[PDB]
DNA sequence: CGCCTCCGGGAGAGCT
DNA sequence: AGCTCTCCCGGAGGCG
């Protein structure tokens, strides 16, 4: 039921991991677009439905840590 | 709204032709399967929802004649 | 960003 | 086994 990256309600198993719609699309864009992000805090930011936009850096890291792979 | 091959409820436009979902996957498998297929009747089998299973030979023939190709 | 639609295709459950 | 067919998830394209 819950997204392993932000804990919004999960919409399926995406790129390997139980994930919400928005994190699926975010991850795809993050890898393909080869953006390189930057944490403005400690790399410890809180990623939930309310704060996930704030730190793409930590959100992307949480994505990686959950095991998201573009070709799972 | 009706599959151009078996007249079941069409699920959209697959490989060029308005078809149902089972005709989509059947055609793909037949083409790539490099398949013999011999009709047990006289190449005039009735292909509908309840009968499309019996004769791959006619189903495939009907698929091709409907314009299904693995390009579009 | 977060969401939509559309169609391709993997997979696995279930015949046969 | 081989075949059928639905469920689920992929990319592309587009949108506010
Ligand atoms: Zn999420
Ligand atoms: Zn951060
Ligand atoms: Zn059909
Ligand atoms: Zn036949």
């Amino acid at each position: 039921k819950l997204c392993l990256v932000c804990s919004d309600e999960a919409s399926g198993c995406h790129y390997g991991v139980l994930t919400c719609g928005s994190c699926k699309v975010f991850f795809k864009r993050a890898v393909e677009g080869q953006h390189n992000y930057l944490c403005a805090g400690d790399n410890r930011c809180i990623i939930d439905k309310i704060r996930r936009k704030n730190c793409p850096a930590c959100r992307y890291r949480k994505c990686l840590q959950a095991g998201m792979n573009l070709e799972a």
